[PDB]
């Protein structure tokens, strides 16, 4: 299937990308986006079936994203990441039907247990 | 539909029961319980559409209650509820499929929506 990560920070982006990839291990397409913007562009452009985005991202957050996102029926499972523990944005998120907060830094066997639910739950 | 309050607080659990008796008006069926192990009787006994309790309650939380019915074959919609704005009972209900996380005092407006919402869930899932 196709996850979609977003993040303005491009290490922790690129990273987890090859976290995926290899986690994916060729079964999975893997799609990067630096920005809010970017992200509804492959999100109207292509079919993504899991969305991971940092949260605070200028201009457009991943809280942002996801609201534009839900409204339209067809939608991604969400897997939000983020440094900022906040409780208002878990609380948002909640609303809008996220699979799972990740707190940065990011562990890989949250990261993977997640991404594989968040698969099941596309399915 | 069944809908089952929980909160170990009595003012706070009548409240709640009481609103939603009147917007139930005799379509839905509030129940109550005063603590996890009360709703984890319950939710064993009979099928509950709707789990409304409170996070923060003495030995066994509402995260807890949840963490028995996700094993449970079928799981009711659940809404949150607690009085202080907690990111980890956040993150955790995120992980357990909570439908909504309410702030004491509790609104009207966010409340009927929530249940709505579980409402239409628990019809998705039959
Ligand atoms: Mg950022
Ligand atoms: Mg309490």
């Amino acid at each position: 299937k196709t996850i979609l990560v977003v993040d303005d920070e491009p290490r922790a982006r690129e990273g987890m990308k090859r976290l995926l990839e290899k986690w994916a291990s060729g079964k999975h397409r893997i799609i990067t986006a630096a920005n809010g913007q970017e992200a509804l562009d492959i999100l109207r452009q292509e079919r993504v079936h899991v969305l991971l985005t940092d949260i605070r991202m200028p201009e457009i957050t991943g809280l942002d994203v996801l609201e534009e996102m839900r409204e339209k029926d067809d939608s991604p499972a969400v897997i939000l990441i983020s440094a900022y523990p906040d409780f208002d944005y878990a609380q948002k998120a909640i609303s809008l039907g996220v699979l799972n907060y990740l707190l940065k830094p990011v562990k890989k066997s949250e990261l993977f247990e997640a991404v594989e639910k968040a698969i099941h739950v596309s399915e």
